[PDB]
């Protein structure tokens, strides 16, 4: 009879509330969401937008093709929220008004309170599904065992079924692999207990991360300027890195000495001749740039591999520059699999091979890319970071109709803002992978925010070590719409493993 399997069907939708029961007892009496909440049996009358839900039993202003006699299960009972077709839009409902059919409810969300810890190294729950809701790959099946032994994994890891796992000790989070190519995989939506890394305190010397073969070249010799480290030469402004504790003038944006950022990257569009976006140089074959940039839906955006071509070691924005330049091509896109821009620009990332790795010049070295330990490092001994460019974003974000897109390279310095006052200064949510930086509005301290490229490097520079290290990737941020307010930067810190897997399906 069905009154067995209601039983069930309840067990089953919440399985993915586990480790309070409170949590999975408050997941089965349904008074909140949990997943796509097919285990909401709550009374939330209203849609997220204002308007009265229809009565599932009627038929004004809509007539549903999903009735209590289509789907028996759902208690789809007076007007209530609820989703009994699995929409990944979670719990819905018809509407009283005869214009919108259906809309999405808000229903707060089960565990709320309950937080996972250490990005899910010690997570034992069951679920078994990606951030875009694609299902698990079982890690016994062939090619994830018999195939897969030499990335060894963290054994305090039991990995179990196809439940998403952290064995690879992934910043991320947990994860599991999904059907596709060889070794396609994907983040899980767990929620993790924010973590600030600014406020992380407790590196000896350098020491390498990837092989020179599959990430290539570069690695081991990151960071340090041809013409400025290598020949023991100082910018005319890295002082003010160095000094950054020390209440400054406020040096405004000025062109750049030549060779100064070597790893900047161009992204540039074929056809038409423009300058899309910026990026970093991390390899002798790969390129950090933000996901905006390949893809953003709001602007109809959605570049692939042979729309476009990147530009390495440019000075000037406009001539081709023919003695210094390279020009290359791209083999392969990698969006950030966790990225969403449908809430708000998270995981704003994304990686590019290079066709043909480029070959490093007076004007082309790769900048470092450090992990949560130096990152928190250079946070506490660091106070102000650099962002070069060309004016990039201003001009992608504003209409500019200020004075033009500068003709050079430009530098300039940022204080890197607290993380508290960055999250009064907006709207937006700033997760614990974004930071903010600018000058505090003063009228003796100033405001000129929406500084370098969209999706460009924003860099640091070791006092330990001497190297220059990336530590975010410039998104949208509110500095380009109002005067007041930060420049917005994605970190990087915990991209390490996720670059560890995506060079990973390659083996030559
Ligand atoms: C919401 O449903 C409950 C349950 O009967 C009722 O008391 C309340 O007045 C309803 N309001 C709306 C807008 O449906
Ligand atoms: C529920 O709606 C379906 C959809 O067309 C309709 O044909 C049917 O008459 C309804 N079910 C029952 C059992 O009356
Ligand atoms: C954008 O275009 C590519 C290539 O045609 C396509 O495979 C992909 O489905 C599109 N992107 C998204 C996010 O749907």
């Amino acid at each position: 009879s069905t009154a067995t399997d209601v039983f069930w069907a309840k067990y089953t939708a919440c399985e993915t509330a586990r480790t309070p029961r409170d949590k999975l007892a408050a997941c089965l009496e349904g008074n909140c969401a949990e997943g796509l909440g097919t285990n909401y049996r709550g009374h939330v009358n209203i849609t997220r937008s204002g308007i009265e839900c229809q009565l599932w039993r009627s038929r004004y202003p809509h007539k549903p093709e999903i009735n209590s006699t289509t789907h028996p299960g759902a208690d789809l009972q007076e007007n209530f929220c609820r989703n009994p077709d699995s929409s990944t839009t979670g719990p819905w409902c018809y509407t009283t008004d005869p214009t919108v059919r259906r809309q999405e409810c808000s229903i707060p969300v089960c565990g709320q309170e309950q937080c996972v810890p250490d990005r899910g190294q010690q997570y034992q729950g069951r679920l078994a599904v990606t951030t875009h809701g694609l299902p698990c790959l079982a890690w016994a099946s062939a090619q994830a065992k018999a195939l897969s032994k030499h990335q060894d994994f963290n054994s305090a890891v039991q990995l179990v079924e196809n439940f998403c796992r952290n064995p690879d000790g992934d910043e991320e989070g947990v994860w599991c692999y999904v059907a596709g190519k060889p070794g396609d995989f994907g983040y899980c939506d767990l929620n993790y207990c924010e973590e600030a890394v600014e406020e992380e305190t407790g590196t000896s010397e350098y020491q390498t991360f990837f092989n020179p073969r599959t990430f290539g070249s570069g690695e081991a010799d990151c960071g340090l300027r041809p013409l400025f480290e290598k020949k023991s030469l100082e910018d005319k402004t890295e002082r003010e890195l160095l000094e950054s504790y020390i209440d400054g003038r406020i040096v405004e944006g000025s062109d750049a000495e030549i060779g100064m950022s070597p790893w900047q990257v161009m992204l540039f569009r074929k056809s038409p001749q423009e300058l899309l976006c910026g990026a970093s140089l991390i390899s002798d074959r790969w390129v950090l740039t933000a996901a905006h940039c390949l893809l953003y839906p709001p602007w109809d955006k959605n570049f692939t591999e042979n729309d476009l071509l990147v530009r390495i070691g440019k000075h000037s924005r406009t001539r081709y520059e023919r003695n210094i330049e390279k020009i290359s091509m791209l083999e392969k896109i990698y969006i950030h699999p966790r990225y969403n821009w449908r809430e708000n620009l998270d995981r704003d990332i994304a990686l590019m091979k290079l066709k043909k790795p480029v070959a490093f010049s007076d004007y082309i070295h790769p900048v470092c890319l450090p992990d949560r330990e130096t990152a928190a490092s250079l946070l506490q001994a660091g106070y102000k970071g650099r962002v070069t460019g060309w004016g990039n974003l201003k001009e992608t974000w504003t209409a500019n109709v200020g004075k033009g897109q500068p003709s050079v390279l430009q530098v300039v310095n940022l204080p890197i803002v607290e993380r508290p006052v960055c999250k009064d200064s907006t709207r937006i949510r700033i997760t614990d992978n974004m930071f903010c930086a600018g000058y505090k509005p003063d009228e003796g301290k100033r405001g000129d925010a929406c500084e370098g490229d969209s999706g460009g490097p924003f860099v640091m520079k070791s006092p330990f070590n001497n190297r220059w290290y990336q530590m975010g990737i410039v998104s949208w941020g509110e500095g380009c719409d109002r005067d007041g307010k930060y420049g917005f930067y994605t970190h990087v810190f915990r991209l390490k493993k996720w670059i560890q897997k995506v060079i990973d399906q390659f083996g030559e």
